[PDB]
């Protein structure tokens, strides 16, 4: 059997490339995944996987289709996300928000370019094709292959005045798809891990640290000189509080690094946004300033602890501030992973040619939709070609992508013919 | 659960007599499948009863909805009819199993059907629940005047928002006055309601002054 | 036919085991009542078959639709489930009888239900048809080449727009080529259709030249 | 039992008047029966008769409710119509279209006034109340009483450019309600017959007689003198044709009078409308003029005959015209009427105090909703207090109205306790 499908995949290498660029080209930042979901739905429908739209909103939804099997076998789920990181105009976060790379995809040489291809249509293209190969090669499976393409993978979260349809992400994402029928015995999340599989990922907690100062004064009445920490301008105290937290951040990852079977979790910290006062009324400095911090958690850290830690960092400076968490998610290590791990491993050795190695710490220290599967008792690990977009890599090698498709196919052939 | 039959025929051409299970009208086979599933349901709860520290979970089954064909074009019976089943799970049952069970019940009748799940949620037992359990108990004994007793199996075999908390590692239990609405009770006794408020309060004063 | 059961219960409180005919879930009782009606239907066509000059009427029955509870809130089974039945009548049956008959099928199972008719149309035999039949026959014999034969019972046990004409005293019969769609046939032969045009045409030339 | 209900009705003598006036005040010409239908629906719901709306349109519908019985007895249907004859502005047909009588109802003395009460809320109020009396007196009936209030009873029919929702009448009327579940063993249509019951009514056929002439000429070129029948102006020839048809009409009723068990049917003719050319471009006379004729039919006449008859009147004048029929309905005599006739007669003798007499020919020669019931095998006859609105009566005597309610009641008790 295995050789039948392999020759078939070489049959669809161009289709592999076409599918990636066509998919990569669609503008699908988180919040607008709709166009891409529609693309995949039709693609899936065209090929007889009989897709369904699972979503909270009619323009942001997941697509679930499946390659039915003869019966009485384990079922395997393949997962990838529709959204991409950068919107067309994200001038707030990127110095050159117009680079061709951020918003398009193209075949310039044996490699495919585009942040939207690395994250994450390249992998999605891989297993979408793999499913095509199996069906088209009439391979024998006793169990279903479930094709789950989801939205809201990326860590966009509603906060403050940003609520609702536009800002929601993972709440309506894969966990929605699963809780509403996209269930399997096992699940493989396809993302760029560099052909190294990992079955652990990290939690996260988001804190909005707001520091109070005052009282407001019209600029001509502002009192100087004053020590930074004693400033009335809340932006000034925040400047000091940012440097304290940066030193706390350097230590946090070292203290909380944890080694797991699935990987070694190095949980990092970052200050993603700041804002105090408004740009269109600056004549009065603001009595309060806020920062929004992204703190990763190993599966065993309690978000309540980390808050008290940061509350502490504030108290040590004698600052008065409000530390409030506005996002909490848990990270998981896979349990009962062996059947997929092995099924994956055999395919990998055959195609890649050597044993699999431990993944890089970042790839085990992020959010991947394996956490939702594991949360709900579906053992899941992540494996795909190339290097992580967060790195960030900007291209895929058509050869590696073809390999990854071979591995996915072979994994399915192995795993789907085992009885649970 | 959608069961397939057919082919559809204009009523003047419907063939009879035919056995229920071989009916071309899918509503008729569904009739048989409903009765098989009702017996399966009777046993499902007994087999999957599980006793936990937190309570005894007796998971029931019910057919919440049925629908085949449309009321505004009945001149042709339908080639397919569907039912919607609500199957409870103890914290330790994998839903794929239950689907396969129901899949089996269908196969025993020689029917062709599509069993597809459109909801899956997990039930949990609290871990590290003790501090809250203890805090609650002292308050209860002080106000109600007697120890707390094991809850009824139904109250431990349903969906309550304790599952999300426990799911995310916030130890949780459920406690309040009156008898369950699903029972279903229709009123509360204001004294009972007043007691529950004291317990909540006392539990807070107790638990919130302990260091985690 | 709407059958009542109850009381509704949250799935965790549903009482089992219970006999089907006594289920609180109206879908379950409906499963039984559906099978009862299916046997009554088998006999109904035999008992109400009638021979008429125009043809022989075999009036059949079918259960075109079912629906109980709503697919998007199944946590509580329904206290009522309804089915929509299509019962054909020969020209001489009164619909109140048939209602009273089905009301009976319900009473025999000890069930409580509401049998309410939401459609009634009358069937007719042509009177004074002879001029058209004769004109029709002469043309048919000329074109098809053989005598006309009695139609199959289904074609006389359905609805055709002859009933309105007859209802209003315009003698009417139905005739055309190919085999019935309810059967159901899926095509026509260009030759037959061409013949049918000849027969219609010829019929018109004869009949339209007769004085009323 | 019977005395229990009789006394009960006197309890609701005021309620009888109130429901009549309240109903009568609602503006409910054909085409606008909705407000009145809504009123009856609430009245029916308010009294526990559990009504339903049966209609083609959401603003023109029939109301069906019923008083359930113990079981196994004949069911009797009570029927009356919601619509009324005159619209608020029907300046086209009435010299004084503003008389208070045409559009209101009031209690000025032991009588109730209003064309809308005579036709037809007075009778509807009568049985609406009788169902109330029976239910409230907990009378024993084995059979259901069906309460049917219908729309579009009156003979408004779409023609030419007037089609659709606003012009439909009897097609969406009672025959609709019956065909969609409002069936019983017998049916009594409550309208003013002067306490004389009739079980025959007439069909009708409407002809649009259009006469051709010409050629049209600008007025300065019109040729005169010319004989009327040879006029180029079609209004002129039509004038001649109108006088011929008037005489044909005089004989028609005589030739076609027929005696039935239900009554003696005298079928009359009338030219309901005329129109040629347009009032806003009269500089050129018209080459054709049209009239719309209303011809009643006794239950045994075929409309094609009558068409040929009117076609003949035209041919005799050497005129060229187009006689085309745009409405056809059939009249019926009740069959199997006896149980209701008898049930009705006993009550009548008890309350009114003397035997029933033959109805007047006008009441047997019109359209009443008995024809739909009889068309569908529900033996039906018409009986109610007062004198016919077409007559036209302008009031009801509360005493007469009260009796009729009693007769409706007593009849129901008798008939509904008989086994079919
Ligand atoms: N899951 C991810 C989410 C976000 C980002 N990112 O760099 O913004 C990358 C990944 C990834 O899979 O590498
Ligand atoms: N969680 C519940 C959910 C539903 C229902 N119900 O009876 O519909 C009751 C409860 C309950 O708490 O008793
Ligand atoms: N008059 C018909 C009405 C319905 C159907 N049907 O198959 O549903 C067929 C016919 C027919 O003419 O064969
Ligand atoms: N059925 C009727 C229809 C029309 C008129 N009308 O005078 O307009 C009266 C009656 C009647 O019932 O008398």
């Amino acid at each position: 059997d295995v050789a039948k499908v392999m020759k078939t995949l070489d049959g669809m290498r161009e289709g592999l490339i076409q599918t990636a660029v066509e998919l990569g080209s669609i503008e699908a930042p988180t919040g607008r995944e709709g166009a891409a979901g529609d693309y995949v739905y039709e693609w899936m429908a065209r090929n007889g996987f009989g897709p369904e739209r699972v979503g909270v909103f009619d323009d942001r939804f997941n697509v679930v289709g499946r390659l039915r099997g003869t019966g009485g076998g384990a079922s395997l789920s393949f997962n990838s996300h529709l959204d991409t990181i950068m919107a067309r105009e994200d001038t707030a976060r990127f110095a050159d928000a117009n680079d061709r790379i951020y918003h398009e995809a193209w075949h310039e040489e044996g490699r495919i370019y585009g942040y939207s291809v690395v994250n994450c249509k390249g992998p999605m293209a891989c297993w979408l094709i793999a499913a095509k190969a199996l069906k088209e090669a009439g391979a024998a499976l006793k169990g279903d292959v479930v094709l789950t393409a989801v939205c809201g993978e990326i860590d966009c979260e509603p906060v403050d005045e940003f609520q609702g349809h536009d800002y929601l992400a993972e709440d309506i994402g894969a966990r929605y798809a699963i809780s509403h029928g996209a269930i399997s015995d096992y699940a493989l999340v396809a993302e760029a891990t560099n052909f190294k599989p990992a079955w652990v990922e990290a939690g996260k907690v988001f804190l909005k640290v707001t520091v109070f100062a005052g009282p407001s004064r019209y600029t001509p009445y502002v009192p100087r000189p004053v020590a930074a920490l004693d400033s009335p301008n809340a932006i000034v105290r925040m400047a000091k509080l940012v440097e304290a937290l940066e030193e706390w951040a350097d230590n946090y990852e070292k203290r909380y690094t944890r080694e797991y079977g699935g990987g070694t979790v190095v949980p990092k910290v970052a200050i993603g946004a700041i804002r105090g006062g408004v740009p269109y009324k600056i004549y009065r400095f603001p009595e309060l300033c806020s920062i929004y911090m992204d703190i990763r958690l190993n599966p065993d850290t309690n978000p309540l602890v980390v808050q008290r830690e940061v509350e502490a960092v504030v108290s040590k400076l004698g600052l008065k501030a409000e530390v409030k968490p506005f996002l909490f998610r848990r990270g998981y290590e896979a349990q009962g992973i062996e059947p997929l791990q092995n099924a994956l491993e055999v395919a990998h050795r055959e195609v890649v040619g050597r044993p699999t190695e431990r993944p890089g710490s970042p790839e085990c220290s992020m959010w991947r939709d394996t956490n939702p599967y594991n949360e709900l008792g579906i053992p899941s690990l992540t494996y795909g070609c190339g290097g992580g977009a967060g790195g960030g890599n900007t291209y895929f090698l058509v050869d590696d992508m073809l390999k990854a498709a071979k591995v996915y196919a072979m994994t399915a052939m192995d795993l789907c013919n085992r009885t649970p």
